[PDB]
């Protein structure tokens, strides 16, 4: 119906809307993580700053997907943003592991989106996904894996000195 | 239970959590409004920029309330962010009127919060609400009323030239 | 025969030559549009400047395709540049609609080229098309759609005040 | 019919349109020459740059003639731009000789145009031709003659060292 | 086994290791070429500088592939770097021809890698190859072809004046 | 045979070629070490940066030896660069110990080279070895010994906090 729509399948539009919702959910999860570490009984300032920065990046990703949906002539349809699975994250290492799991889930969703775009012969959507989302996801997963490895080697759960020093020297 | 908690009633904590959810909902509504005007069949760039700026301000307000909740020793509890009431907003004037209605609703919620804080003899919470939320809400309501009045005088619904010129000269 | 030719099918070379001709034709059409609005009985200076800028961009696109043809070891074969379908364009809105139609035609040609490159297993050609032509085409179509929508809302055909104000405020 | 038309004969308008077409054809020929020397089996970068610069100048000349046609109240009528007479130019010296022949042809056309303008008692058109086209044509012919003479003296056809050194020292 | 591994097939990992070895071999070959021209009985300084620059670029390409292997969770496995096929290269033209042959071989290897990645449905690897290796390879092949053509036209083997002047004017 | 050769014994030329191969092998070993620490399950960025810097320094040493071989009129003869003895280095301390062992081996080779040059009465070669290689080797051995001592005192193998803090404070 749109005057600008060309070679844009409806299934691609629906999948783009789903990815928008997933990105907003990830932003919400990162916000919850960030303000968990601002509590007085946790008090890890650099963890909070890191997760807040991640939350803002996820919001930017969702906005970029919405702009893409408008560019191709599709229609945005927003759903409810579900609350995160946890209220307390119990440690920096546990929050890092949960963030890694969430990023791998988002990467799987993006790979499904790219496969769908390939099946519909939509080169512009494929290139958009490759240029703006796949490499950023790979880099994020690699960085979170590095952080988890360093915290595990330091003795993160049992020794709070480990999380304290990781907060200053790596995330500071 | 918190080592920093002093003169902070549980009802105030619950009301602060509710206000956090309301602020996030307002941010979501403004994001929906902003990307409605980025569509090719609406194409009002300055309306979209205005509503995106409003959305970012609402997110900042929610983050400030979360910081306040952490400062006093309360615990943040997040709920689902409901999707906005509308998908298409049908005009700049209608979106402005809906934004005015939403801001008046938020002002009523903040006034209820202030009354609750007064009843519990919590001067810090009362002053926080007065300093950071009440005057900003009054200014926002006044500005939205001015915009609605100008659009109505210009003939906003029937004449698209009115919305075009308002987009360039007022919001540009 | 070329010492640099590798994995470059002849059908791809022929399609590249055809795309070169199409780009030059689009440049010619935009030049005709630009100097239509420089007439004393039309006198829309910013429309003329916009279409001249589009013409120069199309010439750049054709030159880039010729450079690509030389890079892979193919041979450029030029054809006649057909004169545009119209010499008088009758309004800014009509010229914008014709430009939108032309850009959608060029996008369809580029999509056919990308499909042909995919069928021949030529990743370099596919990436070249994706990187330099597909997103620019999508952006151009979106911008032309926005312009057409704004002109239609203002009342572009019947009211010359609409085209006058669009010339100053949007294209100026 | 034009409100600005004064002392502008129809034959002059037709001849101006013909000159516009000739200028566009010359631009096309120079583009073909320029990308002939970008081939890997020719590989004379400075020859290609020289001919591309000539092509851009010819396009500017055509645009100036179109502006002149609009200034006097005549109507532009575009024809097909014929493809150049050759695909391969076989040497720098041969391309230079062909460019010299083309420029002398364009000079003859401009002299016929000036004679026609003189016969119709149109001083503005005569002065426009004298100021913007005749001296530039004479300078171009002189420069091309100098280049042809130097290439012939160096032994351009048989010795490729001649064309190599001319590319670096004269056109570089 | 890696915590960051996702959608990364083992055959892709093995092919990445093979490409790493090929890149290191190319760097070694270019180093041999570079120091062949530093000999007192050859004494072409700019040829040596050119080939040393190529060697450093190949080392950078190998390091980038190793970084890619670490990013996706694969394991690097290094093999022996074979000595180059020749120790004396006998002329600048012969070295240029051998470099062209080597670059075409590397391009064929990269195309096989891209085909393998496509067959395994690995969009990130495909985009990495397209973004960082395919266009650089095409440009390198085009430049080497240009150099070979110019040297052949000047009379590179029989006339040492040709190689001397090419060393100063093109590679200097 | 070389016109520049003077007081340059064949055994010295062969030993110089062997030292070139040894330097290239050391560069390869350091590259392997550097990218071992870039893995997600090791994740010691500063160790990786240190070993990459060492690898580049070894490549520079090999290039300097090749330049020396060309200066005196000898002929470079390259051999295969053997793959390093290990794939995984298992700790920062173990990699440091292996680097120390490798540097002591290289120092022994250089001392044998200097003794050979002394026996052949070649003062220029002796002074070249003394000026550019012996003191650098002594400094490298001293620095690696310091690093090994500090890691051992910190408790490097059993305690990963030791390697983490050494990575930030010494190598950072």
């Amino acid at each position: 119906t749109s005057q600008v729509r060309q070679n844009y399948h409806q299934d691609s539009e629906a999948a783009i809307n789903r990815q928008i919702n997933l990105e907003l959910y990830a932003s919400y999860v990162y916000l919850s993580m960030s303000y968990y570490f601002d509590r007085d009984d946790v008090a890890l300032k650099n963890f909070a700053k890191y997760f807040l920065h991640q939350s803002h990046e996820e919001r930017e990703h969702a906005e970029k997907l919405m702009k893409l949906q408008n560019q191709r002539g599709g229609r945005i349809f927003l759903q409810d943003i579900k609350k995160p699975d946890c209220d307390d994250w119990e440690s920096g290492l546990n929050a890092m592991e949960c963030a890694l799991h969430l990023e791998k889930n988002v990467n799987q969703s993006l790979l499904e989106l790219h496969k769908l775009a390939t099946d519909k012969n939509d080169p512009h959507l494929c290139d958009f996904i490759e240029t703006h989302y796949l490499n950023e996801q790979v880099k994020a997963i690699k960085e979170l894996g590095d952080h988890v490895t360093n915290l595990r080697k330091m003795g993160a759960p049992e020794s709070g000195l480990a999380e304290y020093l990781f907060d200053k020297h790596t995330l500071g």
